[PDB]
C-alpha cells in the first residue's frame, strides 16, 4: 500500500520536470540491469532493480496524468481489460530491440543488397569526416541546438559503422572489445595505484596518464 | 487501485490451481526478453507521440514489473508491494574498482559511455574538448593504416576500428549527449527515409524498366522533410 505512498510520491518529487527523453534511455539501462540480475541470478538486487523499473513507469503515469491522457490507474487499466480478454520495403524485420551499432550496420546491409551502398571506400571515409564536421560545427555555436548536435552525432556513428562494414568488421564487436582492452588496462593501472598504496582519487591526471602508458608498452 | 485487479489476475493467473498455460509457465530467465522488447516499444512511442498506443504499452510493462513480483513472491522473497517500498524507501530518503558491476549484456555504446562515465568520477578523463576530438582523428588514422597494407592483419584492422568506436562515444559524451541513444535516433531517421524513397520508387510506375534516381530521390526527400 506503498503503491500509493509511491504515486503520492510523483505526484509531488532535477526535478525538474524534463521530459520524456531525457526519460527514455534511464529506462533503457535500468531494464538492462533487471535483467542483469536474473542472469546473475541476483536476487536481493532483483528488489532493488525492479523498484527502479517500476520508479520510471510512474513518471509516465505522472506526465501523463498532467495531458488529457488519463493516468496511472488507468495505465493499469488497459493491461487490466486486455489479459481477462504499411508498403514494401528491405528493412523488414530488424527487431527493435537490437543495440544501436548492430541495428545500424543490418540496414546498410539491406540496403547493400538491394543495389544502394558506396561502391569504393574513399566516400566511405570521406564521409566520417563530413560528418564529424557538422558535428563539431554545431558544438561551438554561441548557442547549441541540443537536438541539431544529437541529430549529427547521430549521424557520425551511422557514419562510421558503415566505414566498419567496408572494412569488413562488425561494428558492435569491436567496440566490445574495445571496453575489453579498455577495461583491461585501466584495472591494470587502479591496481598499481594501489600498490603504491596511494589512493585513486589519490591522484593527478599526469599519475594516471603515465601509468596508463607504463601498462599499454607493457606488452612488447 | 485497478492495480488490486491487476496483482489479482495475477493471483487466478499464475494460480497455482486455475489458470493456466501459459502465464503460469514462466521463469523470469524467460519474461526477460519481453521486458526488452517492451522497453523497446516503450521508447518508440516517446519518440514516435503515440498517445494511445502508450497507456496499452506502459501497462504490458507495468505488468512485467508485475510479473516479476509475482514470481518472486511465490519463492517469497517479496511481493509487489515491498517492490514499492523498496523505492518508495529509497526515492523518498532525497527530501526534501570503478568497472566493477557495468553488467555485459549492454550495447557497446551503453558500455563505453558507462564505463567512461566511470572513470571520470575519479577523474581519469580528458580535460578539454580540443584533444577528445583530435584522438578521433589519430584513430581513424590508424584504421587506414591497417587498412592499406599489401597484407591485411584483419585482426589488427578490428582492434584500431574498436578503438575509432571507442573515441566517438568519448566524444558523443562530452559533447554531452548520449551515442546509443544518438545512433538510435539516427537509424530511425534513415529508416524513415529510405522507406519513403523506396515508395517513391514503387508509385514510380513498374520498372521492370537507376541509381540516381537511387542517390537523387534520396536527396530530393532530404530535403522534402
Ligand atoms: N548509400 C548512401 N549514399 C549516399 N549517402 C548516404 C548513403 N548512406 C548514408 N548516407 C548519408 O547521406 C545522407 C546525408 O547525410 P547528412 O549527414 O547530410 O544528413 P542529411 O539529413 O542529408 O543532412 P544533415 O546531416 O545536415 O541533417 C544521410 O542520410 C546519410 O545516410
Ligand atoms: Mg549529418
Amino acid at each position: 500500500n506503498q503503491i500509493d505512498r509511491l504515486l503520492t510520491i510523483m505526484q509531488r518529487l532535477w526535478d525538474k520536470e524534463q521530459t520524456f527523453a531525457t526519460i527514455a534511455p534511464y529506462t533503457l539501462e535500468e531494464t538492462y540491469e533487471v535483467l542483469d540480475a536474473i542472469a546473475r541470478e541476483d536476487f536481493d538486487d532483483l528488489r532493488g532493480e525492479l523498484g527502479d523499473l517500476l520508479f520510471q513507469v510512474v513518471f509516465y503515469a505522472q506526465m501523463a496524468q498532467e495531458e488529457g491522457r488519463f493516468d496511472f490507474n488507468d495505465i493499469c487499466a488497459a493491461i487490466s481489460d486486455k489479459l481477462e480478454r504499411a508498403q514494401h520495403s528491405a528493412l523488414d524485420d530488424i527487431p527493435r530491440s537490437l543495440p544501436a551499432l548492430m541495428r545500424a550496420q543490418k540496414i546498410q546491409k539491406r540496403c547493400a543488397n538491394v543495389g544502394f551502398d558506396w561502391t569504393t571506400l574513399g566516400p566511405v571515409v570521406d564521409k566520417v569526416y563530413e560528418e564529424i564536421d557538422e558535428v563539431m560545427y554545431e558544438a561551438r555555436q554561441a548557442v547549441v541546438d541540443q537536438a541539431k548536435l544529437e541529430e549529427e552525432m547521430g549521424d557520425l556513428l551511422f557514419a562510421t559503422v558503415n566505414l566498419a562494414r567496408h572494412l569488413g568488421t562488425k561494428a558492435e564487436i569491436a567496440l566490445q572489445k574495445a571496453n575489453e582492452k579498455f577495461e583491461r588496462r585501466f584495472r591494470e593501472v587502479e591496481r598499481i595505484v594501489a600498490a603504491r598504496g596511494l589512493e585513486m582519487t589519490g591522484v593527478d591526471l599526469e599519475t594516471m596518464e603515465e601509468v596508463w602508458q607504463q601498462v599499454a608498452r607493457q606488452e612488447i
